[PDB]
């Protein structure tokens, strides 16, 4: 439900084929927040419970609203935490296909982390979904150093954070349908395009 630590808790000897690392939005609970559980149950239906490990970004990522105003749209301590989980995934399960996602501050966190990631690990992230991406206009709908065909951004009309502002208006809170259908669909297509482990 809102906390999932399958990568940290998982046994190396029985690695999942797919590892999903997700960063929640500002002020959200657990380490998956409001959208992460919906994506997670749909990934589990497609790959089975032992086939996918879902891991939220917890630890130093406190999802403090004010950190949206920092240069990268989140704190450097939170980037170091997500970078460390991609590194843990690469070490603990070298043949697993990775997928990532984030909402709001967590989408800026996922973008910042993937930009700084070692190229050999970044290249294992088969697909990344970003909802209410706060750096959407500044980065022109892309994650730096990561291919457009592997990226899907969900930015609602009237969601002001997609258009260069940090005001939270009602469309920013309306990604529930996307997390239940097209965002898991995109992630499953991108994993099946390359395959699993």
């Amino acid at each position: 439900r809102t906390t999932r630590d399958d990568l940290i808790n998982g046994n190396s000897a029985s690695c999942a084929d797919v590892i999903f690392i997700y960063a929640r939005g500002s002020t959200e609970t657990g380490n998956l927040g409001t959208l992460g559980p919906s994506i997670a149950s749909n990934l589990e239906s497609a790959f089975g419970k032992d086939g996918v490990w879902i891991q939220g970004v917890g630890g130093a990522y406190r999802a403090t609203l004010g950190d949206n105003a920092l240069p990268r749209g989140t704190s450097c301590a939170a980037i170091r935490e997500m970078l460390g989980l991609f590194q843990q995934a690469n070490t603990k399960c070298p043949d697993a296909t990775l997928i990532a996602g984030g909402y709001s501050q967590g989408a800026a966190l996922a973008a910042a982390s993937i930009e700084d990631l070692d190229s050999a690990i970044r290249d294992k992230i088969a697909g990344t979904v970003l909802f209410g991406y706060t750096k959407n206009l500044q980065n022109r709908g892309r994650i730096p150093n990561y291919p457009a065909d592997r990226t899907k951004v969900f930015c609602n009309t009237g969601d002001l954070v997609c258009t260069g502002s940090l005001i939270v208006a009602a469309p920013h809170l309306a990604y529930g349908p996307d997390a239940r259908g097209p965002a898991p669909e995109f992630l499953i297509e991108k994993v099946r395009a390359v395959r699993g482990s």
